[PDB]
């Protein structure tokens, strides 16, 4: 059987700066469509923006700020589960707002799971690095099958086989991405990944035939690249880079050559998990861009843009009708402002 | 319940721009000063070259129209000011020695208000500027102007798709606009993710207005005269330019010294600086910036006409029709692209035409 | 028939960089492999290159060393009638040796023809910006009714059927490229050209049916891309880049930065089209770092083509035109192919 | 007519087109199998060979990487005498697994019968071109004399040139032309094969007479040589990624607060000390020991089989799936806008 062997190659990869959205006839203002979406009936966003779950980017406050934004926020697991559980309820208490909480595949999970139900927490989240894996699925079925009501997202994939199979275990959201992060390596120190727009599309092809919902998960830059993935299948996008400069991000303001500066790093680089290995990511830096209101505002706002142009009244018109473009180098280039001398900074471009 | 044929052709369609062809050269019995490059819009409006200024706060006014208009051009006179002081720039151009002129004009309730007073100026054409030309208020509005104004010459867009242009010249609209987020200051395509490649706009375009014998406007992405060649050959009757004309004397703003010689400010009319002055927050689709001054207008387009005459002659056109329905082009690759332009050698002085 | 409208953008055009020579099974060892080339009965070289006619690579002191070399130059028209014959003759006094010289499509190209004809050139270069032109096409007809057994070649084209067209006016020898120069800018100020690599393959396609060789003119930045040329059906390639920091080529040398510079310009830029807000350019003005004597030049890329040779076992160009096959890479291949992730510390030879 | 119009036919892919698709994984990264079986005499415990070169493997490095699991091949820009004492050198230091590479030359056979007395566990023919007759001719002469002995000959880039090697009599291909770090041999005589498409035409022809190839030369990073595995090869070759180590040949230098090694291609101008160089000369970073490199290497190839689901270099050689990417997706792939603070032991 020479079908695996004579199939290795056969298979082909988009991402965000691969592709165009094609505009179409709107009989809508940007103002006036709807960018609310659904996981589930527990689960409710009136914004699709999710603050990534790592120690640089979310927080007791970031998780505040994005539900009262009308968004989610995953609280990190690189701290006790006493602290992650009360970090919880201190979010809950501060007027009922939606918040999750981060788990990895391990003996201690169900413990952990445990306060943060006892915290009342409306979603859990299985990070794991391969989410294809015999043990994140076994782990989905003893969740499931302690806790059938509470929303389970398991991650990461980025194939239909995957996502197919953590849905049967029992996800009722599935978080895709393998690579696509801005402080990721995996694609780099072990060769392996998927395109993120390929990615999104693939999985929620499967997703979309058992009404699961998908997160798109990393690889996104400009605003623009959130409609991208919304288009691509996604019901919602999370965000780490671009939410790490934000003043309700865990952590001080530092100063690098008299600029203001904040801490962004993967989970899988050195300094995250000392707090030797083989790391699949790296620590940085991005600027501070002050209170989350602002980088939220020129997000949405460049949703709402987006969905004007392809005339979706709201997000599930997007997914079901928006029809993407494929373009070279050349046209990534002609669609960035080229040849004239920025001046000055907008508020969207480059942060 | 559903089943989705649309699913399917999300990833089907792919475009192409300037960079990613090149015009195939044919047999020629015309030498590029033997060529025409005069163009009919309508049977009011004719222009003796394809160039048109963009309507826009840093390139195109009064100045800059009757300079245009007196090199065989087409000024559209941009619409960030009062309607009386648009009107008066209409009227300056209009007296100056009866040449051509345009104005811009947005979808808004006051529209046709300021449509009044540049009919009375004796404006040639209007523009009906808009970020999606694919718009239910778009297509009402040239209804609108249509019915009131039956024989008023009606500029229409912004479009990227066949459907959409095929809307404009149904709502009553004479020429169609082409260009999504290919601008030279547009950030479009990247905060609102939403584009089409240039060359597939105007092509594609072309080919359905081809159909109600329709002319299109090629606007924004051209960098280089050889663009516009591409341009036209893709089947645009005329281009639209913002960042070649904003650098020379007639365009509007003073000169500032930036990296030792002298510039001229140039932005996006989506900017914060472009609309904070018409607003008395906002997501921008454009930025703010600065282009080379590069001296009177004249020069410019002698450039810029100088290099179709010469695409033109390769092509074997005698007129821009031959161009547009015989000309072949040649994908390449990025590599064909570093092969076009100068490589493996420092350039010590400027041309007049490159850099 | 919407035929032409619909056929707009089908073409793909390659160029050197896309592509890299398949290695094949060789029984011939490098410097075993033979590199002459046959242009006519009357024009035969030892090597295949031939130094480009432009004020800046080719008068006679760089067509003479060209030709001891086992090459051909061509003598530029940048100069008055009486001048391009007399270093035509200079060329031809300094022993049995070859040499060419570009003429213009003008009222006055055949008396500039008859003074080089007197002077006794091997062949002249029907030289110009649009070879298929019949501008071009009646000179050619005129020379070779007046000159049955000159050699005759006209250009530059880049389609199949005008290197038909330029057979059949009686050129014996085509030269190929539209835009691929490296002072060129013919294909950013009217958008026209023809990726160098597939318009040698269209137009040798074309030529070979009648047995007409065919120039590789410009786009040449590495001797690789020499051995691509001929591989792709060209029987000799033509250089302008990579002979104008050699000595023997026209100029001085200019110091800048510490290091040894000569003038290298388009003879369609500003400055070459002076001498003889007017016109516009298709060539742009600079410099290229200075190389020393043609010889050593001449020895990196032989030796290249040599090598690239005995890797596609080819013992004569003949079988290198004829059976060499290429393979298509995008641009993370080309970034492989040159030197990568190590930070070089000396120049070499043959490399940047 | 047939040969000219197949000229343009085909297209190549190397390491940064493509991405390895993950797969349904019951195995964690610690518990999978990176042995490899080259031949019955020649078995790694790790697969990575140290390149032949003067700036790369010495009788130090091919100690330490006998040590790891690995294989070191000694140049041969060296005397008969001193390369065949550098075997003897590796081989009393515990009896580790050594290379030697032979050219073909007058006195190759020569060379061969000193590395065979001082036990050399295999030959490397290295060659610039495998697919000539010469190298053909001269793996027959070796192998009539020496039956039991492993041959590695190279290099090639194509079925046809693996078939008529294997043919000649040789255990192991090696493949690679043009694909290394210090190489300018497409750049100077316009001929190569894109490493990843290499491997994968080679190793197509090769499995089916049951033959090993060798992946050498083009990784920049660990996620390559899973690349490379996955394609198809037994084990790769790698040069720049070695250089740097302090068991490589030569002394640290300093610049500007860093220090570097010397690494040059063994067709450079230095090396072969008018010449026609097919190499460059140049320095990568020191990077201390040579346990500290191999880790990282290892341990990325653990990563990527887990993503496979591979529990041996076998699953992932007849099993794993790539995907193709643009210059959109090597971006994506890469960390990007973001200002790296400290550098990871992987990464750069
Ligand atoms: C998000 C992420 N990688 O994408 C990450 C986060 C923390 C640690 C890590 C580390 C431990 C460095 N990498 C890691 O666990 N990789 C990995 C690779 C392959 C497999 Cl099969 C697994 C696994 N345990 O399933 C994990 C990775
Ligand atoms: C020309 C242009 N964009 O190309 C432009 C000009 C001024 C403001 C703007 C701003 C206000 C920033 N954006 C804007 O009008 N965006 C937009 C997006 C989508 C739609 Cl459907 C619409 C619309 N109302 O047609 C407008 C854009
Ligand atoms: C080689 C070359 N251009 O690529 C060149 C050389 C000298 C002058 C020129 C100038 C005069 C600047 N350009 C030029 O003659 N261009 C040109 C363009 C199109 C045609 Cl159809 C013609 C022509 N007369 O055939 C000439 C160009
Ligand atoms: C490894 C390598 N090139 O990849 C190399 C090593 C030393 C010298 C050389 C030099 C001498 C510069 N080149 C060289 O042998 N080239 C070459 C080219 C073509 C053939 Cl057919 C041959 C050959 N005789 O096999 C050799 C190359
Ligand atoms: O250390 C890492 N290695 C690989 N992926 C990571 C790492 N840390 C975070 N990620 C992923 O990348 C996402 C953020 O990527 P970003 O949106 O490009 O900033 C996170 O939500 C995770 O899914
Ligand atoms: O701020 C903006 N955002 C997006 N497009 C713009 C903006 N302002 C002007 N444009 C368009 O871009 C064109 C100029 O493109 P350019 O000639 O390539 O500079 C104008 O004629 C408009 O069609
Ligand atoms: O100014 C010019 N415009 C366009 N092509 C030129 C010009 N001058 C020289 N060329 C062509 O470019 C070739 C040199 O290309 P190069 O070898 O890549 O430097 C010449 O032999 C001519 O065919
Ligand atoms: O100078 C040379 N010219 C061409 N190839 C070379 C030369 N020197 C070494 N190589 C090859 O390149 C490999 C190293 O490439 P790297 O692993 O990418 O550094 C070696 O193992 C050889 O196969």
């Amino acid at each position: 059987s020479n079908a695996m062997w004579e199939s290795k190659f056969v298979k082909e990869g988009l991402t965000f700066d691969d592709v165009l959205l094609v505009p179409a006839k709107s009989d809508v203002l940007p103002r006036e469509v709807s960018v609310k979406t659904v996981l589930s009936e527990s689960l409710q966003l009136n914004i699709p923006l999710i603050s990534a779950g790592m120690d640089t980017v979310t927080e007791a406050d970031m998780a505040i700020a994005m539900a009262r934004q009308g968004g989610l926020g995953i609280i990190h697991k690189n701290m006790s589960i006493e602290q992650q559980a009360e970090q919880v309820d201190k979010v809950k208490r501060s007027g009922g707002l939606l918040v999750g909480a981060a788990v990895g595949v391990t003996a201690d999970a169900m413990t952990r799971i445990d306060a943060l139900v006892k915290a009342s927490v409306d979603a859990i989240v299985l990070d794991t690095a391969h989410g294809h894996s015999q043990g994140v699925i076994d782990k989905v079925k003893e969740v499931r099958a302690k806790y059938p009501s509470l929303n389970i997202i398991a991650g990461n994939v980025a194939t239909a086989e995957a996502t197919k199979a953590l849905i049967e275990a029992g996800a009722n959201v599935v978080k895709v991405g393998i690579g696509p992060g801005s402080i990721c390596t995996t694609r780099v120190v072990a060769g392996v990944g998927v395109p993120q727009l390929t990615a999104v599309y693939d999985c929620a092809t499967e997703a979309r035939k058992h009404g699961i919902p998908v997160i798109a998960d990393g690889g996104i830059k400009y605003s623009g690249d959130m409609v991208k993935a919304l288009a691509a299948g996604a019901h919602v996008v999370m965000l780490g880079s671009m939410f790490a400069g934000v003043a309700e991000s865990p952590g001080e303001t530092e100063i690098y050559q008299g600029r203001q500066f904040k801490v962004y790093r993967g989970m899988g680089s050195v300094g995250a998990m000392e707090k030797k290995l083989v790391p699949e990511g790296i620590e940085g830096r991005v600027p501070y861009k002050g209170p989350l209101a602002d980088t939220v505002h020129q997000l949405v706002g460049g949703l709402r843009a987006g969905m004007g142009y392809c005339g979706a009244q709201d997000l599930e018109f997007l997914r079901e009708n928006a029809q993407f473009i494929r373009m070279s180098g050349a046209g990534l280039l002609e669609s960035h402002p080229h040849h004239v001398q920025i001046t000055k900074e907008a508020p969207n471009y480059s942060l």
